[PDB]
């Protein structure tokens, strides 16, 4: 584990998660990705989907913090919501496994998906909304907490949320919005290990709103 | 439609050049027509694809206007940017409706009069990809109807604004065109004078901004 953190210091985490139902959603496209930043020196992921990360990580050799993301109709967890998910995850090539930690309804308990986890040998990182959320992850033994989950229970990253979990002694992964490196660069001196960073790196219908957005507002 | 449609067409417009980096497992047709499919649908109304093939792929797929390219690396000549006539004929062929070539007074293998007037000849509208302003004068003088700051200083990290500044005060439909990086540059670039803003490394280099993002992340975890 501090190999781990060793390892992730002052790095920036891409997460391949292409916008659901485009046409760069797709396994071929997100792996050649995977292939790429790795290629330019990136030194973890994030992916989601247990055939992505069981394909991504049979090409790349760099670590992978695995999700399933699904939109529930009782629930508003996104974030593996099921021991199933932590179980398939595993098998399919993940080294961290991130789920939601918040005290919200849910299908299974937060703390009986962090054991599912632990059982398998994987490391654990907890996606949090709030400082609690961070003290429950810490009580349960969670390697990692994450920024990922502040303002989506906004436009400006949290970065109280990275100096308070970083002024507990926490291993902080900030994430959520640090759209540029001056913003992730801020982060790492708010306190966090490691950044991980997507929209602005592998949403291309996103970041093509950005620009026509500004572009298109002064044209008037 | 005539030049000044696509001028109202392309007002306030951001056009997404689509040109992964050579060698990368994303230098492939598939990916690129992908990439162009996903741009229309998010609102861009213009492209600058690069290759005579990928020009066909594309135009086959979307309905936006495409800014055509060739990219060779002569071993005689600096020039990069449709260096041949060969070229204008073929980017034509394969759909362009705007065609892009170098237009610096450098050693080429053909004069740039001619794949200027080459362009114009094929119907599609001329791009010149320039570095000074004495190069915009030059191409408004060939009857070329969009002038660029495309090749300002590869002959710098901010964009050159006071080129854009002086074509738009001269006149031209002004494209402007190199480090645009991010979406505050590019408005700078419209209330310079553009009509239009082109961006590619920000948008489809995945390997650029990738080490864009770990070279301030790094720095800072020099600590
Ligand atoms: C809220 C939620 O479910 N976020 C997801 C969690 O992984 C991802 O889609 C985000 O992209 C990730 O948090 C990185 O942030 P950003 O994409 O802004 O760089
Ligand atoms: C100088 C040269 O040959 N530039 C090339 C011309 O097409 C491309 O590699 C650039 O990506 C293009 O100009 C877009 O610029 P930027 O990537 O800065 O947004």
């Amino acid at each position: 584990i501090e190999e781990l953190k060793r390892f992730l210091n002052g790095q920036t985490v891409v997460s391949i998660q292409p916008v659901t139902g485009s046409p760069l959603d797709k396994t071929d496209f997100i792996v050649a990705m995977a292939i790429a930043v790795e290629q330019a020196g990136a030194k973890a992921l994030r992916i989601e989907g247990v055939s992505n990360v069981a394909a991504v990580s049979a090409a790349v050799t760099i670590p992978i913090i695995g999700i399933v993301k699904r939109d529930l109709p009782d629930s508003p967890v996104r974030i593996t919501p099921f021991v199933s998910d932590v179980d398939g995850l595993a098998n399919a090539g993940a080294t961290v496994i991130a789920f939601d930690a918040t005290n919200r309804t849910r299908p299974e308990s937060r703390e009986r998906i962090a054991q599912a986890i632990k059982n398998t040998g994987c490391f654990a990182m907890a996606d949090c909304s709030t400082f609690e959320d961070g003290l429950w992850a810490n009580s349960q033994g969670v390697e990692i907490v994450g920024s990922t989950l502040s303002g989506y229970v906004p436009t400006v990253p949290d970065f109280q949320l990275v100096k308070a979990f970083s002024e507990a002694g926490f291993f902080t992964m900030a994430e959520g919005r640090y759209n540029t490196p001056e913003l992730a660069a801020k982060a790492i001196e708010s306190g966090a290990v490691a950044v991980t960073v997507g929209s602005a790196l592998t949403r291309l219908e996103v970041v093509t709103q950005w620009f026509n957005n500004a572009t298109q507002a002064a044209g008037e």
